[PDB]
């Protein structure tokens, strides 16, 4: 499963996966309704679920 970032998430804590709009992210785990774990361009971390939409 892959998702696409719609909004810029600026990371603030170690383990956060920063996102720029258009970035496609491999979804590794849905931790809760509010936080996902994923990978993008070689980086792995967590990000809020409402920054992204389905891609494939």
């Amino acid at each position: 499963e892959y998702v696409e970032a719609l909004y810029q998430f600026d990371p603030q804590q170690d383990g956060d996966l920063g996102l720029k709009p258009g970035d496609k992210v491999q979804l590794l785990e849905k931790l809760s309704p509010e936080w996902y774990k994923g990978s993008c361009n070689g980086r792995t971390g967590i990000f809020p679920a409402n920054y992204v939409k389905p891609a494939f």
